[PDB]
Protein backbone atom coordinates (compact mmCIF):
# COMPACT_ATOMS: atom_id res chain seq x y z
CA UNK A 1 0.00 0.00 0.00
CA UNK A 2 2.95 2.30 0.70
CA UNK A 3 5.08 1.29 -2.28
CA UNK A 4 2.09 1.45 -4.62
CA UNK A 5 -0.43 4.29 -4.85
CA UNK A 6 -4.08 3.28 -5.18
CA UNK A 7 -5.86 5.97 -7.19
CA UNK A 8 -9.57 5.87 -6.34
CA UNK A 9 -12.05 8.42 -7.67
CA UNK A 10 -15.00 9.62 -5.58
CA UNK A 11 -18.55 9.38 -7.08
CA UNK A 12 -19.08 12.60 -9.04
CA UNK A 13 -22.67 12.79 -7.77
CA UNK A 14 -21.83 12.22 -4.12
CA UNK A 15 -19.45 15.19 -4.45
CA UNK A 16 -21.03 17.23 -7.22
CA UNK A 17 -23.62 18.27 -4.60
CA UNK A 18 -23.79 15.68 -1.81
CA UNK A 19 -22.15 15.14 1.65
CA UNK A 20 -18.91 14.08 -0.03
CA UNK A 21 -15.93 12.49 1.77
CA UNK A 22 -12.69 14.19 2.72
CA UNK A 23 -10.25 12.78 0.19
CA UNK A 24 -12.40 14.87 -2.10
CA UNK A 25 -10.90 18.35 -1.99
CA UNK A 26 -13.39 21.22 -2.54
CA UNK A 27 -10.83 23.76 -3.78
CA UNK A 28 -10.36 21.46 -6.78
CA UNK A 29 -12.56 18.55 -7.85
CA UNK A 30 -10.72 17.86 -11.13
CA UNK A 31 -7.98 16.14 -9.09
CA UNK A 32 -10.17 13.29 -7.80
CA UNK A 33 -12.20 12.27 -10.85
CA UNK A 34 -11.27 9.77 -13.55
CA UNK A 35 -11.89 10.32 -17.28
CA UNK A 36 -15.35 8.86 -16.72
CA UNK A 37 -16.06 11.22 -13.84
CA UNK A 38 -13.96 13.83 -15.61
CA UNK A 39 -16.03 13.32 -18.74
CA UNK A 40 -19.37 13.69 -16.94
CA UNK A 41 -18.03 16.33 -14.54
CA UNK A 42 -15.74 18.46 -16.72
CA UNK A 43 -16.04 16.77 -20.11
CA UNK A 44 -12.23 16.56 -20.12
CA UNK A 45 -9.53 14.28 -18.68
CA UNK A 46 -7.03 14.34 -15.83
CA UNK A 47 -4.37 14.02 -18.53
CA UNK A 48 -6.00 16.73 -20.66
CA UNK A 49 -6.62 19.39 -18.08
CA UNK A 50 -3.26 18.38 -16.62
CA UNK A 51 -1.70 20.29 -19.52
CA UNK A 52 -4.48 22.72 -20.45
CA UNK A 53 -4.67 26.20 -18.83
CA UNK A 54 -5.44 26.50 -15.12
CA UNK A 55 -8.16 29.09 -15.61
CA UNK A 56 -9.63 27.68 -18.81
CA UNK A 57 -9.66 24.25 -17.22
CA UNK A 58 -11.32 25.89 -14.24
CA UNK A 59 -13.63 27.80 -16.61
CA UNK A 60 -15.34 24.46 -17.25
CA UNK A 61 -15.42 23.31 -13.61
CA UNK A 62 -17.59 26.32 -12.79
CA UNK A 63 -19.68 25.60 -15.88
CA UNK A 64 -20.53 22.17 -14.46
CA UNK A 65 -20.41 23.34 -10.86
CA UNK A 66 -17.40 21.36 -9.64
CA UNK A 67 -14.78 23.84 -8.38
Amino acid sequence: MLAKLCKTIYPLADLLARPLPEGVDPLKLEIYLTDEDFEFALDMTRDEYNALPAWKQVNLKKAKGLF
